[PDB]
Protein backbone atom coordinates (compact mmCIF):
# COMPACT_ATOMS: atom_id res chain seq x y z
CA UNK A 1 0.00 0.00 0.00
CA UNK A 2 2.12 2.83 -1.03
CA UNK A 3 1.67 5.85 0.67
CA UNK A 4 -1.17 8.54 -0.54
CA UNK A 5 1.02 11.38 0.10
CA UNK A 6 3.41 10.91 -2.58
CA UNK A 7 3.64 9.07 -5.28
CA UNK A 8 2.89 5.93 -5.94
CA UNK A 9 4.73 2.88 -7.88
CA UNK A 10 3.87 3.46 -11.37
CA UNK A 11 5.97 5.96 -13.76
CA UNK A 12 3.18 8.12 -15.51
CA UNK A 13 3.07 8.55 -19.24
CA UNK A 14 0.77 11.17 -21.01
CA UNK A 15 -0.87 12.22 -24.71
CA UNK A 16 -3.01 14.53 -25.66
CA UNK A 17 -4.05 13.40 -29.31
CA UNK A 18 -7.32 11.79 -30.39
CA UNK A 19 -8.84 14.02 -27.30
CA UNK A 20 -10.62 17.26 -29.11
CA UNK A 21 -13.88 17.39 -28.20
CA UNK A 22 -16.70 19.92 -28.90
CA UNK A 23 -17.51 20.63 -25.31
CA UNK A 24 -14.41 21.65 -24.26
CA UNK A 25 -10.71 23.46 -25.22
CA UNK A 26 -8.28 20.85 -24.65
CA UNK A 27 -7.74 17.43 -22.68
CA UNK A 28 -4.57 15.97 -21.33
CA UNK A 29 -4.74 12.05 -20.64
CA UNK A 30 -2.10 10.78 -17.82
CA UNK A 31 -1.78 7.51 -16.93
CA UNK A 32 0.43 3.90 -15.41
CA UNK A 33 3.20 3.51 -18.70
CA UNK A 34 2.69 -0.07 -18.58
CA UNK A 35 -1.09 -0.47 -18.73
CA UNK A 36 -0.37 -4.12 -17.52
CA UNK A 37 -3.58 -4.71 -15.64
CA UNK A 38 -7.09 -5.86 -17.14
CA UNK A 39 -8.83 -2.53 -16.62
CA UNK A 40 -7.91 0.24 -14.81
CA UNK A 41 -10.71 3.25 -12.99
CA UNK A 42 -10.57 6.67 -14.18
CA UNK A 43 -11.41 10.16 -13.03
CA UNK A 44 -12.19 13.48 -14.98
CA UNK A 45 -9.93 16.33 -13.53
CA UNK A 46 -10.88 20.21 -13.81
CA UNK A 47 -9.57 23.55 -12.26
CA UNK A 48 -12.38 26.37 -12.35
CA UNK A 49 -12.59 30.44 -12.98
CA UNK A 50 -9.54 31.46 -15.27
CA UNK A 51 -7.85 28.30 -14.58
CA UNK A 52 -6.64 25.36 -17.38
CA UNK A 53 -5.55 21.86 -17.42
CA UNK A 54 -2.09 22.97 -16.95
CA UNK A 55 -2.14 24.45 -13.72
CA UNK A 56 -3.66 20.62 -12.39
CA UNK A 57 -1.02 18.55 -12.67
CA UNK A 58 0.09 18.37 -8.80
CA UNK A 59 -2.61 16.23 -8.78
CA UNK A 60 -3.10 14.60 -12.04
CA UNK A 61 0.07 12.83 -11.92
CA UNK A 62 -0.04 12.02 -8.30
CA UNK A 63 -3.25 10.20 -9.22
CA UNK A 64 -2.11 8.43 -12.25
CA UNK A 65 1.00 7.59 -10.08
CA UNK A 66 -0.81 5.37 -7.91
CA UNK A 67 -2.51 3.63 -10.93
CA UNK A 68 -5.21 5.92 -12.12
CA UNK A 69 -6.55 7.51 -15.76
CA UNK A 70 -6.55 10.78 -15.68
CA UNK A 71 -8.22 13.16 -18.13
CA UNK A 72 -7.47 16.87 -16.86
CA UNK A 73 -9.44 19.29 -19.06
CA UNK A 74 -9.71 23.02 -20.13
CA UNK A 75 -13.56 23.51 -20.33
CA UNK A 76 -14.64 25.91 -23.61
CA UNK A 77 -14.59 29.30 -21.57
CA UNK A 78 -12.76 29.51 -18.49
CA UNK A 79 -14.41 32.62 -17.39
CA UNK A 80 -17.63 30.87 -17.92
CA UNK A 81 -20.48 29.37 -14.90
CA UNK A 82 -20.55 26.26 -13.20
CA UNK A 83 -22.44 24.49 -15.85
CA UNK A 84 -20.03 25.01 -18.40
CA UNK A 85 -17.69 22.74 -16.07
CA UNK A 86 -20.82 20.30 -15.92
CA UNK A 87 -20.41 20.06 -19.69
CA UNK A 88 -16.74 19.48 -19.37
CA UNK A 89 -16.78 16.68 -16.75
CA UNK A 90 -19.94 14.84 -18.64
CA UNK A 91 -17.85 15.26 -22.25
CA UNK A 92 -14.38 13.88 -20.07
CA UNK A 93 -16.68 10.91 -19.54
CA UNK A 94 -17.91 10.41 -23.06
CA UNK A 95 -14.06 10.60 -23.95
CA UNK A 96 -13.03 8.43 -21.73
CA UNK A 97 -15.56 5.82 -23.25
CA UNK A 98 -14.51 6.71 -26.34
CA UNK A 99 -11.20 6.19 -25.88
CA UNK A 100 -11.77 2.80 -24.70
CA UNK A 101 -13.69 1.88 -28.59
CA UNK A 102 -10.70 3.47 -30.49
CA UNK A 103 -8.75 1.40 -32.12
CA UNK A 104 -5.87 3.81 -32.36
CA UNK A 105 -6.12 4.85 -28.65
CA UNK A 106 -3.52 4.04 -25.44
CA UNK A 107 -6.51 3.55 -23.72
CA UNK A 108 -7.90 0.79 -26.23
CA UNK A 109 -10.05 -1.90 -24.30
CA UNK A 110 -8.16 -0.68 -20.84
CA UNK A 111 -10.85 1.01 -18.95
CA UNK A 112 -13.03 -0.04 -16.64
CA UNK A 113 -16.52 2.05 -17.29
CA UNK A 114 -17.76 1.21 -13.65
CA UNK A 115 -14.88 3.02 -11.65
CA UNK A 116 -15.22 6.27 -12.83
CA UNK A 117 -15.01 9.41 -10.72
CA UNK A 118 -15.59 13.36 -11.45
CA UNK A 119 -12.94 15.81 -9.49
CA UNK A 120 -12.61 19.05 -10.11
CA UNK A 121 -11.58 22.14 -8.14
CA UNK A 122 -14.03 25.46 -7.49
CA UNK A 123 -16.14 26.12 -10.20
CA UNK A 124 -14.96 22.67 -11.74
CA UNK A 125 -15.65 21.32 -8.20
CA UNK A 126 -19.33 22.71 -9.04
CA UNK A 127 -19.46 21.09 -12.37
CA UNK A 128 -18.32 18.06 -10.35
CA UNK A 129 -21.57 18.19 -8.36
CA UNK A 130 -23.78 19.23 -10.95
CA UNK A 131 -22.97 16.30 -13.04
CA UNK A 132 -22.64 13.72 -10.50
CA UNK A 133 -26.15 14.83 -9.76
CA UNK A 134 -26.86 14.19 -13.85
CA UNK A 135 -24.79 11.34 -14.30
CA UNK A 136 -26.02 9.21 -11.66
CA UNK A 137 -24.99 5.99 -11.49
CA UNK A 138 -23.12 6.77 -14.21
CA UNK A 139 -20.09 7.67 -11.65
CA UNK A 140 -19.20 5.89 -9.01
CA UNK A 141 -17.11 8.75 -6.97
CA UNK A 142 -17.17 12.24 -7.09
CA UNK A 143 -14.58 14.85 -5.16
CA UNK A 144 -15.28 18.39 -5.53
CA UNK A 145 -12.54 20.32 -3.91
CA UNK A 146 -13.51 24.21 -2.58
CA UNK A 147 -16.55 23.85 -4.71
CA UNK A 148 -17.93 26.99 -6.23
CA UNK A 149 -21.62 26.64 -7.17
CA UNK A 150 -22.78 30.06 -7.79
CA UNK A 151 -26.35 30.48 -8.10
CA UNK A 152 -26.56 26.84 -9.61
CA UNK A 153 -28.31 24.06 -7.53
CA UNK A 154 -27.25 20.32 -8.52
CA UNK A 155 -30.23 18.03 -8.18
CA UNK A 156 -29.16 16.38 -4.83
CA UNK A 157 -31.71 14.36 -4.60
CA UNK A 158 -30.17 12.08 -7.30
CA UNK A 159 -26.57 11.92 -6.38
CA UNK A 160 -25.71 8.10 -6.16
CA UNK A 161 -21.72 8.44 -6.17
CA UNK A 162 -19.19 8.25 -3.14
CA UNK A 163 -18.64 12.05 -2.53
CA UNK A 164 -15.79 13.49 -1.15
CA UNK A 165 -15.95 17.36 -0.46
CA UNK A 166 -12.87 19.34 0.19
CA UNK A 167 -12.34 22.60 1.88
CA UNK A 168 -10.18 25.19 3.27
CA UNK A 169 -10.20 26.75 6.63
CA UNK A 170 -8.24 30.48 5.09
CA UNK A 171 -10.40 30.06 1.36
CA UNK A 172 -12.37 33.52 1.13
CA UNK A 173 -14.03 32.49 -2.32
CA UNK A 174 -15.77 29.01 -1.73
CA UNK A 175 -16.35 29.78 2.18
CA UNK A 176 -15.72 26.94 3.98
CA UNK A 177 -19.23 27.60 5.37
CA UNK A 178 -20.67 27.58 1.90
CA UNK A 179 -18.98 24.44 0.85
CA UNK A 180 -20.09 22.49 4.45
CA UNK A 181 -23.92 23.60 2.93
CA UNK A 182 -22.96 21.66 -0.56
CA UNK A 183 -22.51 18.49 2.08
CA UNK A 184 -25.36 18.93 4.08
CA UNK A 185 -27.36 18.88 0.89
CA UNK A 186 -26.47 15.07 0.05
CA UNK A 187 -28.92 12.23 0.23
CA UNK A 188 -28.25 10.55 3.65
CA UNK A 189 -28.00 7.13 1.64
CA UNK A 190 -24.29 7.93 0.28
CA UNK A 191 -21.22 7.11 1.42
CA UNK A 192 -19.82 10.77 1.88
CA UNK A 193 -17.32 13.23 3.89
CA UNK A 194 -16.22 16.74 4.36
CA UNK A 195 -12.58 17.74 4.99
CA UNK A 196 -12.12 21.22 5.61
CA UNK A 197 -8.26 21.79 5.90
CA UNK A 198 -6.40 24.18 8.33
CA UNK A 199 -4.66 26.78 6.60
CA UNK A 200 -5.67 25.86 3.55
CA UNK A 201 -6.66 28.95 0.92
CA UNK A 202 -8.39 28.53 -2.47
CA UNK A 203 -4.96 28.48 -4.70
CA UNK A 204 -4.10 25.35 -2.38
CA UNK A 205 -5.59 22.97 -5.25
CA UNK A 206 -3.69 24.80 -8.34
CA UNK A 207 -0.12 23.87 -9.08
CA UNK A 208 0.95 27.23 -6.97
CA UNK A 209 -0.33 26.46 -3.43
CA UNK A 210 1.76 24.78 -0.86
CA UNK A 211 3.91 21.72 -1.14
CA UNK A 212 3.44 20.34 2.33
CA UNK A 213 -0.34 21.24 2.32
CA UNK A 214 -1.10 19.46 -0.69
CA UNK A 215 0.36 16.29 0.60
CA UNK A 216 -2.52 16.32 2.92
CA UNK A 217 -5.01 17.19 -0.02
CA UNK A 218 -3.51 14.06 -1.46
CA UNK A 219 -3.94 11.84 1.06
CA UNK A 220 -7.32 12.07 1.21
CA UNK A 221 -8.12 12.46 -2.27
CA UNK A 222 -5.92 9.41 -2.85
CA UNK A 223 -7.43 7.43 -0.47
CA UNK A 224 -11.28 7.92 -0.86
CA UNK A 225 -10.09 6.82 -4.36
CA UNK A 226 -8.55 3.71 -3.14
CA UNK A 227 -11.61 2.64 -1.34
CA UNK A 228 -14.62 3.88 -2.77
CA UNK A 229 -13.38 3.31 -6.74
CA UNK A 230 -11.19 0.23 -6.02
CA UNK A 231 -12.56 -1.12 -2.96
CA UNK A 232 -9.17 -1.25 -1.54
CA UNK A 233 -8.96 -1.57 2.31
CA UNK A 234 -5.90 -0.78 2.72
CA UNK A 235 -6.62 2.94 2.92
CA UNK A 236 -9.16 3.28 4.95
CA UNK A 237 -6.93 4.15 7.82
CA UNK A 238 -6.31 7.29 6.56
CA UNK A 239 -10.22 7.55 6.45
CA UNK A 240 -11.43 6.62 10.05
CA UNK A 241 -8.59 4.41 10.72
CA UNK A 242 -4.96 4.61 12.68
CA UNK A 243 -3.62 7.45 10.10
CA UNK A 244 -6.92 9.45 10.81
CA UNK A 245 -5.94 9.90 14.50
CA UNK A 246 -2.78 10.54 13.08
CA UNK A 247 -4.17 13.45 11.34
CA UNK A 248 -6.24 14.54 14.05
CA UNK A 249 -3.07 14.59 16.07
CA UNK A 250 -1.20 17.53 13.49
CA UNK A 251 -4.58 19.15 13.61
CA UNK A 252 -5.44 19.09 10.20
CA UNK A 253 -9.10 20.16 10.06
CA UNK A 254 -10.88 22.80 11.09
CA UNK A 255 -14.08 20.57 9.87
CA UNK A 256 -14.49 16.72 9.48
CA UNK A 257 -17.15 14.85 8.51
CA UNK A 258 -17.32 10.91 7.41
CA UNK A 259 -20.17 8.81 6.83
CA UNK A 260 -18.87 5.31 5.70
CA UNK B 1 -52.28 -0.27 -27.22
CA UNK B 2 -48.94 -0.49 -29.01
CA UNK B 3 -45.76 -0.86 -27.07
CA UNK B 4 -44.74 2.05 -25.44
CA UNK B 5 -42.01 4.03 -27.03
CA UNK B 6 -40.55 5.49 -24.39
CA UNK B 7 -38.97 1.52 -22.71
CA UNK B 8 -37.69 -1.10 -24.75
CA UNK B 9 -40.47 -2.91 -27.29
CA UNK B 10 -41.53 -6.30 -28.16
CA UNK B 11 -38.52 -7.78 -29.71
CA UNK B 12 -35.22 -9.38 -28.59
CA UNK B 13 -32.21 -7.62 -30.15
CA UNK B 14 -29.65 -9.08 -32.23
CA UNK B 15 -26.18 -7.77 -33.66
CA UNK B 16 -24.04 -8.25 -36.86
CA UNK B 17 -20.23 -6.35 -38.22
CA UNK B 18 -19.15 -9.12 -40.70
CA UNK B 19 -19.84 -7.79 -43.97
CA UNK B 20 -20.02 -4.19 -43.60
CA UNK B 21 -17.22 -2.67 -44.28
CA UNK B 22 -17.31 0.60 -46.74
CA UNK B 23 -14.97 2.96 -47.59
CA UNK B 24 -16.84 5.48 -46.50
CA UNK B 25 -16.83 5.09 -42.97
CA UNK B 26 -14.62 3.51 -40.30
CA UNK B 27 -16.93 0.69 -39.21
CA UNK B 28 -20.80 -0.19 -38.26
CA UNK B 29 -23.22 -2.66 -36.10
CA UNK B 30 -26.25 -3.91 -37.70
CA UNK B 31 -28.73 -4.08 -35.01
CA UNK B 32 -31.98 -5.74 -35.52
CA UNK B 33 -35.00 -8.04 -34.17
CA UNK B 34 -33.65 -11.83 -34.52
CA UNK B 35 -36.79 -13.18 -35.50
CA UNK B 36 -37.47 -11.12 -38.98
CA UNK B 37 -41.01 -12.72 -39.47
CA UNK B 38 -41.93 -9.10 -41.46
CA UNK B 39 -41.67 -9.59 -45.14
CA UNK B 40 -40.01 -6.05 -45.14
CA UNK B 41 -38.58 -4.27 -42.03
CA UNK B 42 -37.93 -0.64 -41.90
CA UNK B 43 -33.99 0.40 -42.01
CA UNK B 44 -31.98 3.72 -40.75
CA UNK B 45 -28.86 4.80 -40.32
CA UNK B 46 -27.56 5.96 -36.98
CA UNK B 47 -24.06 7.73 -36.35
CA UNK B 48 -22.71 9.82 -32.88
CA UNK B 49 -21.11 13.41 -33.80
CA UNK B 50 -17.67 14.92 -33.52
CA UNK B 51 -15.20 12.48 -31.49
CA UNK B 52 -17.93 10.12 -31.03
CA UNK B 53 -17.55 6.25 -32.31
CA UNK B 54 -21.01 4.01 -32.89
CA UNK B 55 -20.53 2.25 -29.52
CA UNK B 56 -21.96 5.42 -27.92
CA UNK B 57 -25.30 5.39 -29.45
CA UNK B 58 -25.91 2.32 -28.09
CA UNK B 59 -28.74 3.20 -26.23
CA UNK B 60 -31.03 4.43 -29.30
CA UNK B 61 -30.15 2.01 -31.54
CA UNK B 62 -30.87 -1.05 -29.46
CA UNK B 63 -34.01 0.77 -28.24
CA UNK B 64 -34.83 1.32 -31.69
CA UNK B 65 -34.09 -2.47 -32.79
CA UNK B 66 -36.59 -3.62 -29.57
CA UNK B 67 -39.26 -1.66 -31.27
CA UNK B 68 -38.90 -3.53 -35.08
CA UNK B 69 -36.57 -1.72 -36.87
CA UNK B 70 -32.68 -2.82 -38.34
CA UNK B 71 -30.76 0.24 -37.49
CA UNK B 72 -26.76 0.67 -38.83
CA UNK B 73 -24.73 2.59 -36.56
CA UNK B 74 -22.23 3.64 -38.09
CA UNK B 75 -18.46 5.11 -36.86
CA UNK B 76 -17.14 7.57 -39.42
CA UNK B 77 -14.24 7.31 -41.21
CA UNK B 78 -12.93 10.56 -39.41
CA UNK B 79 -14.79 11.21 -36.12
CA UNK B 80 -12.88 14.27 -35.93
CA UNK B 81 -14.18 15.61 -39.21
CA UNK B 82 -16.77 18.14 -40.51
CA UNK B 83 -20.64 17.92 -41.13
CA UNK B 84 -20.22 16.64 -44.80
CA UNK B 85 -17.67 13.65 -43.16
CA UNK B 86 -21.19 12.52 -41.78
CA UNK B 87 -23.16 12.81 -44.74
CA UNK B 88 -20.87 10.39 -45.88
CA UNK B 89 -21.43 8.20 -43.74
CA UNK B 90 -25.33 8.27 -43.78
CA UNK B 91 -25.14 7.97 -47.90
CA UNK B 92 -22.20 5.49 -46.80
CA UNK B 93 -24.82 3.25 -44.35
CA UNK B 94 -27.93 3.50 -47.25
CA UNK B 95 -26.17 1.99 -50.09
CA UNK B 96 -24.91 -0.51 -47.65
CA UNK B 97 -27.90 -1.41 -46.11
CA UNK B 98 -28.85 -1.82 -50.38
CA UNK B 99 -25.72 -4.32 -50.44
CA UNK B 100 -27.47 -6.24 -47.46
CA UNK B 101 -30.55 -6.14 -49.00
CA UNK B 102 -29.06 -8.52 -51.77
CA UNK B 103 -26.54 -10.08 -49.87
CA UNK B 104 -27.70 -14.31 -49.81
CA UNK B 105 -25.38 -14.39 -46.62
CA UNK B 106 -26.65 -11.59 -44.51
CA UNK B 107 -29.34 -11.53 -41.89
CA UNK B 108 -31.10 -8.80 -44.04
CA UNK B 109 -31.13 -11.04 -47.52
CA UNK B 110 -34.66 -9.91 -48.73
CA UNK B 111 -35.81 -8.18 -45.25
CA UNK B 112 -35.81 -4.69 -46.21
CA UNK B 113 -37.91 -2.12 -47.31
CA UNK B 114 -36.64 0.31 -49.62
CA UNK B 115 -38.97 2.94 -49.47
CA UNK B 116 -38.99 3.03 -45.59
CA UNK B 117 -35.48 3.85 -45.04
CA UNK B 118 -34.10 6.85 -42.68
CA UNK B 119 -31.23 8.78 -41.34
CA UNK B 120 -30.87 9.76 -37.29
CA UNK B 121 -27.60 11.47 -36.18
CA UNK B 122 -26.36 13.61 -33.25
CA UNK B 123 -24.71 17.14 -33.24
CA UNK B 124 -22.50 16.68 -36.51
CA UNK B 125 -24.45 13.41 -37.48
CA UNK B 126 -27.47 15.77 -36.94
CA UNK B 127 -26.01 17.80 -39.41
CA UNK B 128 -25.04 15.16 -41.60
CA UNK B 129 -28.17 13.85 -41.50
CA UNK B 130 -29.55 17.34 -42.74
CA UNK B 131 -27.07 17.67 -46.06
CA UNK B 132 -27.47 13.63 -46.75
CA UNK B 133 -31.15 14.07 -46.52
CA UNK B 134 -31.17 16.77 -49.07
CA UNK B 135 -28.98 14.90 -51.32
CA UNK B 136 -30.77 11.64 -51.36
CA UNK B 137 -34.07 13.26 -51.83
CA UNK B 138 -36.93 10.42 -52.54
CA UNK B 139 -34.29 7.75 -51.37
CA UNK B 140 -34.82 8.53 -47.73
CA UNK B 141 -38.82 8.52 -45.95
CA UNK B 142 -38.03 10.05 -42.51
CA UNK B 143 -35.02 12.05 -41.53
CA UNK B 144 -34.25 12.67 -37.55
CA UNK B 145 -31.08 15.16 -36.64
CA UNK B 146 -31.03 15.38 -32.85
CA UNK B 147 -29.31 18.76 -31.44
CA UNK B 148 -27.74 18.95 -34.85
CA UNK B 149 -24.85 20.96 -35.29
CA UNK B 150 -24.02 22.14 -39.18
CA UNK B 151 -21.65 25.06 -38.52
CA UNK B 152 -21.13 27.34 -41.60
CA UNK B 153 -22.31 24.19 -44.56
CA UNK B 154 -25.48 25.67 -46.06
CA UNK B 155 -27.97 22.45 -47.06
CA UNK B 156 -29.79 22.78 -49.72
CA UNK B 157 -33.23 22.52 -47.91
CA UNK B 158 -35.33 22.39 -50.66
CA UNK B 159 -34.39 19.28 -52.01
CA UNK B 160 -35.47 17.90 -48.56
CA UNK B 161 -39.03 15.55 -49.65
CA UNK B 162 -38.13 13.35 -46.21
CA UNK B 163 -40.30 13.95 -43.05
CA UNK B 164 -38.24 15.77 -40.49
CA UNK B 165 -37.97 15.88 -37.15
CA UNK B 166 -35.77 18.09 -35.29
CA UNK B 167 -34.24 17.47 -31.68
CA UNK B 168 -32.66 20.52 -29.22
CA UNK B 169 -32.10 21.05 -25.92
CA UNK B 170 -32.98 24.19 -24.20
CA UNK B 171 -29.48 23.90 -22.02
CA UNK B 172 -27.83 22.39 -24.80
CA UNK B 173 -24.83 25.22 -25.38
CA UNK B 174 -22.66 23.39 -28.25
CA UNK B 175 -25.93 22.98 -30.70
CA UNK B 176 -27.50 26.37 -29.49
CA UNK B 177 -31.39 25.40 -29.15
CA UNK B 178 -31.93 29.14 -31.21
CA UNK B 179 -29.13 28.04 -34.30
CA UNK B 180 -31.47 24.33 -34.17
CA UNK B 181 -34.67 26.32 -34.69
CA UNK B 182 -33.39 28.35 -37.22
CA UNK B 183 -32.75 24.66 -39.41
CA UNK B 184 -36.25 23.77 -38.51
CA UNK B 185 -37.43 27.31 -39.87
CA UNK B 186 -35.48 26.51 -43.03
CA UNK B 187 -37.20 22.97 -43.87
CA UNK B 188 -39.42 23.23 -46.91
CA UNK B 189 -42.99 24.06 -46.73
CA UNK B 190 -44.54 20.89 -47.62
CA UNK B 191 -42.91 18.11 -45.92
CA UNK B 192 -44.12 16.85 -42.78
CA UNK B 193 -42.27 18.03 -39.67
CA UNK B 194 -41.39 18.71 -36.49
CA UNK B 195 -38.96 20.56 -34.24
CA UNK B 196 -39.13 19.03 -30.35
CA UNK B 197 -36.79 21.10 -27.59
CA UNK B 198 -36.54 19.31 -24.62
CA UNK B 199 -36.65 21.67 -20.95
CA UNK B 200 -33.46 20.94 -19.04
CA UNK B 201 -31.76 18.66 -21.85
CA UNK B 202 -27.83 19.12 -22.38
CA UNK B 203 -25.94 18.54 -25.51
CA UNK B 204 -24.47 15.46 -24.21
CA UNK B 205 -27.52 13.67 -23.74
CA UNK B 206 -27.86 12.22 -27.06
CA UNK B 207 -24.92 9.82 -26.20
CA UNK B 208 -24.84 6.63 -24.06
CA UNK B 209 -23.77 8.81 -20.45
CA UNK B 210 -26.84 11.22 -21.35
CA UNK B 211 -29.26 11.22 -17.91
CA UNK B 212 -31.95 8.12 -18.48
CA UNK B 213 -34.74 10.26 -17.82
CA UNK B 214 -34.41 12.41 -20.60
CA UNK B 215 -33.40 9.67 -22.66
CA UNK B 216 -36.66 8.34 -21.99
CA UNK B 217 -38.24 11.43 -23.69
CA UNK B 218 -36.01 11.32 -26.51
CA UNK B 219 -36.52 8.01 -27.36
CA UNK B 220 -40.34 8.67 -26.54
CA UNK B 221 -40.50 11.16 -29.53
CA UNK B 222 -37.51 9.21 -31.65
CA UNK B 223 -39.39 6.00 -32.21
CA UNK B 224 -42.96 7.65 -32.32
CA UNK B 225 -41.58 9.84 -34.98
CA UNK B 226 -40.49 6.76 -37.30
CA UNK B 227 -43.64 4.89 -36.32
CA UNK B 228 -45.62 7.15 -37.72
CA UNK B 229 -44.12 8.52 -40.96
CA UNK B 230 -41.56 5.66 -41.74
CA UNK B 231 -44.03 2.34 -41.26
CA UNK B 232 -47.01 4.77 -41.41
CA UNK B 233 -48.35 3.42 -37.85
CA UNK B 234 -50.96 5.40 -37.10
CA UNK B 235 -51.44 4.42 -33.62
CA UNK B 236 -48.41 6.33 -32.50
CA UNK B 237 -49.87 9.81 -33.15
CA UNK B 238 -51.31 9.87 -29.85
CA UNK B 239 -47.55 10.80 -29.26
CA UNK B 240 -47.25 13.41 -31.47
CA UNK B 241 -50.62 15.05 -31.07
CA UNK B 242 -52.63 13.18 -29.01
CA UNK B 243 -53.66 12.53 -24.95
CA UNK B 244 -49.88 11.18 -24.66
CA UNK B 245 -48.14 14.90 -26.32
CA UNK B 246 -50.98 16.05 -23.80
CA UNK B 247 -49.31 14.37 -20.91
CA UNK B 248 -46.03 15.57 -22.16
CA UNK B 249 -47.51 19.05 -21.93
CA UNK B 250 -48.75 18.59 -18.54
CA UNK B 251 -45.38 17.74 -17.60
CA UNK B 252 -44.11 20.51 -19.10
CA UNK B 253 -41.16 18.28 -21.46
CA UNK B 254 -41.02 20.70 -23.80
CA UNK B 255 -39.39 25.00 -24.36
CA UNK B 256 -40.70 24.50 -27.83
CA UNK B 257 -43.11 22.60 -29.81
CA UNK B 258 -43.95 22.42 -33.69
CA UNK B 259 -45.65 20.06 -35.26
CA UNK B 260 -46.76 20.60 -39.64
CA UNK B 261 -48.57 16.84 -39.69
Amino acid sequence: APAPNVPGGERVCAYTSGLSSLSYASARVTYPCTLSKAAYPATTLTGGFSNTKEQMTWLSEHLSSHGYIVITITPRNIFGAPTGWESAHKAGIAKLRSERSRRASPLYNKLDPSKFALTGFSMGGGGALLAAADLGSQVKVAVPMAPFLGSNNPNYSAITAKVLIQAGANDTVANPSTVASYYQSLPTGISRALTTFRSASHLDWINTGNTNRQARLKTLVTSWLKVYLDGNSDYATYLDGAEHSRHLAEDWFTRFEYVR
